């Protein structure tokens, strides 16, 4: 187990359900794939975190199932003529007006920058990549959120990594590329 333990944990009971119900559609299991469930925690936290840091600014389309996910991701290029994007985006910034694609890798974050952009090929999504050491890369080094917002999803993403460690769970994690 351990990672599992670690898991429930580190994350909210919420986010483990959402987790678990991806990796259930997925047919994945999250106590054999557990690597890829921490990821998923991980990424669904950032995205939360995000989202919060915001008059209503985001609408968060990550955490829903495929169906509402794209039920609002119309609903929101029918009110603003945005144009709908190909794959399923993180976040819709209603101040920017444009999509989001938060990432969260293991790696360095303009390799995984690099990964995501040729992966969505839509010049119109904007995309947000952090990593676990307290670096991001933003397309057109546009960040979006204030300082202290993206300071707060950094610490995070460090003390997750940290817990992991203390755990020795980190180094099979950072070589799992489950991301
Ligand atoms: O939307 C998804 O399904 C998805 N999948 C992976 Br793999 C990484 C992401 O950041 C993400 O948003
Ligand atoms: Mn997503
Ligand atoms: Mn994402």
């Amino acid at each position: 187990s351990a990672m599992e333990d670690f898991v429930r944990q580190c994350f909210n009971p919420m986010i483990v359900e959402l987790a678990e119900k991806a990796m259930k559609e997925y047919g994945e299991d999250p106590k054999i794939e557990t690597n890829k469930f921490a990821a998923i925690c991980t990424h669904l936290e950032v995205c939360f975190m995000y989202s919060d840091f915001g008059e209503h600014r985001f609408e968060i389309i990550e955490g829903r199932d495929r169906i509402m996910a794209w039920t609002v991701v119309n609903s929101i290029c029918n009110t603003t003529g945005v144009e709908k994007p190909k794959f399923l985006p993180d976040l819709y910034d209603y101040k920017e007006n444009r999509f989001i694609e938060i990432g969260v890798t293991r790696r360095e974050v303009h390799i995984y920058y690099l990964e995501k952009a040729n992966k969505i090929k839509s010049e119109k999504t904007h995309i947000h990549i952090f990593s676990f050491t307290g670096e991001e890369m933003a397309t057109k080094a546009d960040y979006t959120l204030d300082e202290e917002s993206r300071a707060r999803i950094k610490t995070r993403l460090f003390t997750i990594r940290q817990e992991m460690a203390s755990r020795s769970l980190w180094d099979s994690f950072r070589q799992s590329e489950r991301e």
